[PDB]
């Protein structure tokens, strides 16, 4: 599951993904994170 710290971080994440970039690269690029579970924390609410 991906969790993002802000709205624009998510928007940027989704653009990064469009060419097929790995989630892990897009995470470090944007500040989003990948977790194994499905429950994002309150500080990665977007």
């Amino acid at each position: 599951t991906t969790c993002c710290p802000s709205i624009v971080a998510r928007s940027n994440f989704n653009v990064c993904r469009l060419p097929g970039t790995s989630e892990a690269i897009c995470a470090t690029y944007t500040g989003c994170i990948i977790i194994p579970g499905a429950t994002c924390p309150g500080d990665y609410a977007n």
